[PDB]
């Protein structure tokens, strides 16, 4: 049993606001590289890969909303389990 999640989105939602942040710290890392030697290719190619598994954290982030279906789809069996 819940309250309905557009009416406390800015938590629900908000905590990819942190795990995406994993991801940025990481690509940011690899920028204080970049803004350290610039175009050196072995740091700006780890920084546009960094850039590219932030999109994947958010690839990840279509995917766990996909995944707790499969929590809930245990909670299915669940109620068969019951017999």
């Amino acid at each position: 049993m819940a309250t309905p999640w557009s009416g406390y989105l800015d938590d629900v939602s908000a905590k990819f606001d942190t795990g995406v942040d994993n991801l940025q710290t990481q690509v940011t890392e690899a920028l204080d590289k970049l803004a350290a030697k610039p175009s050196d290719p072995a740091l700006l190619a780890a920084y546009q890969s960094k850039l590219s598994e932030y999109n994947l954290y958010r690839n990840a982030q279509s995917n766990t909303v996909k995944v707790f279906k499969d929590i809930d789809a245990a909670i299915l069996e669940h109620h068969h389990h019951h017999h």
